[PDB]
């Protein structure tokens, strides 16, 4: 009869402990087997078995296990991954001479005594200030080289949230995380290359805990450049174009424009200029002038017919952003 | 012979004048006739012909004409449009009987006497946020709804030109008049309305007079006000909706979102917002869950199969313009 469980149930013990346990820790009470070892005329014979590193001890007379960490931990995280313990408990007969393996399976349950860390130890983003709001300009916290949380379950999931930055208080209200899941960056206002070209922006990666007093952090800077889009066309130098005649004609001073934008990247992209004429008086203008668009030289084409020819010309950019620029040009005789 | 000219050269004796002019004003040194009127015995009698107002006065002895304005103003511009002035000197001769006409005709040359002025007191513009850098916004002194200048040729032509504005120094810097001659006003720089709503835009009308040191102008404030446009989505509100189970289904707080742009105009224009769930796991919840798209109500459609369900809501604007918004929901059996 002994040596058969005394508790009703199944033939399992199972019972559950929170990871990192210290040693002496109780794993169970009373396995409430069916007899009695130790004393004066034990009646069974208690032993482990399957107890590897021996993590479990046993008290045979009170039936009693106890945890058995001294010098090493009871961690259910990389790189321990402890998350059961199963021993079994050889119990013997000693009259009938039964011979049985009470299981016991203990379960490692997480605990959130890891935070998250990011795998950088800075980020780093550009947009062109044309960029709309609403777009997407940084995606650099998916493929696991964000922040990691080597716990489990929340205790191992990040929301990403951006955090003011008392060194820039713009950048706050400038970019968002609609999903903090990802950790995707928004461009939130619309960008003035022209007024401000880098962001510091502070984000707080954050564990998902339950107990939300049980929550760990971490945060990173990311560094955002505002990069210098076409936005302008070009502006003639230096900062009313005059002729006379009584070749090729001389121009006071020497027409020359040049893009708006000063620091377009890369230099591959640094447009061109074509000069054209546009309107003009006495209307009969054509007859008498071309100019070079690439180089605004003045092809020539009678006092006392014509005193003045009184022109306007265009400036414009070659990449189908014309974005133009005028300047008149005054011509006596 | 007497009672012809004495000069060679043509048979109208033309000359020319500044306008404004005043009285006294010799207008021909010597009319240059042959012959001699007045003195003891005269050869020829001179008088005036044709002389309406008697703008001309003559001295028949030294044969010279002055202007006669005294009182009255001689004013090549509107409402006056004195041009030019024809006047004959119908010279008899006092043997021979002989009677000439001498025409003589005096161009009236216009002076930068007046300024220009604008029509409005004030002018006023509005601009959506959205609008692109390049965009006009602003077409109002096309017309002749802007300045005016009452003076001929470039006397009478305006050049606009914004200015600094002290009270608004960010003016100068976000609007430009690339062509002087129409004063169309040109975005230069990307808004956002929440930073800054309105625009104080000093514009300065000149004339284009040759000598620039005749050169009148005048000054316009434009005000400019910036709209709201719809470059942001919606937001839950109180700024993760939980709920529990063993109908509708009670969640806490209530699932209510808005849109984020906070003064479209017209209100016509405000959208509503569109609620779905999005992702959830245990993944079968699409067997339990609906939530009504415009309100947000759980429909539901077993303890020991699913201790909870985890889901995550979208709202969004409904006009094309999804721009969505994101809100976790936990439920527990
Ligand atoms: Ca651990
Ligand atoms: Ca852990
Ligand atoms: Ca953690
Ligand atoms: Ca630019
Ligand atoms: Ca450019
Ligand atoms: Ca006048
Ligand atoms: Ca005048
Ligand atoms: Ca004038
Ligand atoms: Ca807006
Ligand atoms: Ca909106």
């Amino acid at each position: 009869e002994d040596c058969k469980l005394a508790r009703d149930g199944p033939p399992a013990t199972i019972v559950a402990i929170d990871e990192e346990s210290r040693n002496g820790t109780i794993l169970v009470d009373n396995m409430l087997i069916k007899g009695t070892a130790g004393g004066p005329d034990p009646t069974i014979e208690l032993s482990l078995k399957d107890n590897v590193d021996y993590w479990v001890l046993m008290d045979p007379v009170k039936q009693m296990l106890f945890l058995n960490s001294t010098g090493r931990v009871l961690d259910r995280d990389p790189p321990m991954n402890i998350h059961s313990i199963v021993v079994q408990v050889q119990c013997i007969n000693k009259k009938v001479g039964t011979i049985i393996y009470h299981e016991v399976r203990i379960v490692v349950r997480d605990r959130n005594d890891n935070s998250p860390t990011f795998k950088h130890e800075s980020y780093y983003a550009t947009v062109n200030e044309l960029t709309p709001v609403g777009t997407t300009i940084f995606t650099g916290f998916s493929g696991d080289n964000g922040a990691t949380d080597i716990d489990d379950g929340p205790n191992g999931q990040i929301e990403y949230v951006i955090q003011y930055n008392p060194d820039d208080p713009t950048s706050n209200d400038t970019f968002e995380i609609p999903l903090m899941l990802t950790g995707n960056i928004v461009l939130r206002k619309r960008l003035n290359y022209e007024d401000k070209t880098r962001y510091f922006v502070i984000i707080q990666a954050n564990d998902r805990a339950q107990n939300l007093n049980e929550r760990r952090t971490t945060t990173t800077t990311l560094t955002v450049d505002v990069l210098d889009g076409d936005d302008l066309g070009p502006m003639f130098l230096p900062c009313t174009y005059q002729a006379a005649i009584p070749n090729p004609i001389i121009v006071t001073p020497p027409i020359q424009a040049i893009d708006q934008d000063r620091n377009i990247q890369p230099p591959s992209d640094r447009p061109g200029i074509l000069y054209s004429i546009l309107v003009g008086t006495p209307e009969d203008y054509p007859r008498f002038f071309h100019m070079h668009p690439r180089t605004a030289e003045l092809s020539l084409l009678n006092r006392d017919f014509h005193q003045k020819f009184d022109l306007v010309i265009k400036a414009e950019q070659d990449n189908g952003h014309p974005l133009p620029a005028f300047a008149g040009l005054h011509i006596e005789i």
